[PDB]
């Protein structure tokens, strides 16, 4: 039913690619990133921190996009939301649709997309240079339903697309990973990576 | 309700509160957990809060005190005293029987129900050290328990301390989660326990 955004790595003149934390898997963790994956685990509503990393500095203005899609060919074409349980939750935090999976955390400057012509939701926020001493930017995202939501995911997997846009929204960089939102991300990280290697 | 940012932020002043250390003998009545970001306290016992800051900011700086629900699910809800304690004969002359938090000994005090959100909030200006001390106490009142039906219903909560100029811009922001419960020495053991356990 929609157009399908390109999920192609492309580093572009800024160097521009992502970079995760070391968290580990241990049954405390709530959020945990696979690099053998590139998959990202995670709790529902829980702060999964991603790293911005640039060669060179972009102009002022440049701004940061994350949006879903489903990976597998089947489905690429619906638009990922939250199920019809947690869509109408009233969780808003005043910015966010409901309908939204992603939320960024902490930045009152992020804005929601319903684009109007394909009807994907997306979140941007400004990209910021790294604070005093930090080599790279990080965003703190949420994700508001569980990989396993009847009606909404439904058990498949998605992919998390981050855009580095100018000020009016041409691309500039892209790179992106998979996402399994999760009561147990540590336990379910293992499991995979276990898989993998057999 | 729209959602109340929570993040911390030092700002140009270097503001941070500060917690004395009260331990967790039986008859303490309000103890801090750094580990947990958790005040316990006694239901309408004085909480000493520190003020900490690097420099002096300017005249007509005001600290405001506001609580939201902690857990995603209830955070648009406005935190209020409960069916029963709302009705309760003790009035201090200035909070409005609604609200649950309250500043202790001070007539500056201003309690607020913003017109908007609908939220509680209480403000005074803020003031620099007594002869002789490094930072400002504030003290709290907290005027319902956290169990109380009707009104928290057993759900964590989050303080949130801003640090205002005189039109009420942001300078500084912090925040911690609160327990409100008979036994605030019994119940920091217990929960610190928990946490090392997991
Ligand atoms: C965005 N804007 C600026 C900078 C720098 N330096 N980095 C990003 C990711
Ligand atoms: C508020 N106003 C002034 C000062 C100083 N010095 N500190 C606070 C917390
Ligand atoms: C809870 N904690 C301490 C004390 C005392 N003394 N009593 C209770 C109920
Ligand atoms: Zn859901
Ligand atoms: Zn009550």
């Amino acid at each position: 039913s929609s157009s399908v955004p390109s999920q192609k790595t492309y580093q572009g003149s800024y160097g521009f690619r992502l970079g995760f934390l070391h968290s580990g898997t241990a049954k405390s963790v709530t959020c945990t990133y696979s690099p053998a994956l590139n998959k990202l685990f995670c709790q529902l509503a829980k702060t999964c921190p991603v790293q911005l990393w640039v060669d060179s500095t972009p102009p002022p203005g440049t701004r940061v996009r994350a949006m879903a899609i489903y990976k597998q060919s089947q489905h690429m074409t619906e638009v990922v939301r939250r199920c019809p349980h947690h869509e109408r939750c009233s969780d808003s935090d005043g910015l966010a649709p409901p309908q939204h999976l992603i939320r960024v955390e902490g930045n009152l400057r992020a804005e929601y997309l319903d684009d109007r012509n394909t009807f994907r939701h997306s979140v941007v926020v400004p990209c910021e240079p790294p604070e005093v001493g930090s080599d790279c930017t990080t965003i703190h995202y949420n994700y508001m339903c569980y990989s396993s939501c009847m009606g909404g995911m439904n058990r498949r997997p998605i992919l998390t697309i981050i855009t580095l846009e100018d000020s009016s929204g041409n691309l500039l960089g892209r790179d992106s990973f998979e996402v399994r939102v999760c009561a147990c991300p540590g336990r379910d990280r293992r499991t995979e990576e276990e898989n993998l290697r057999k």
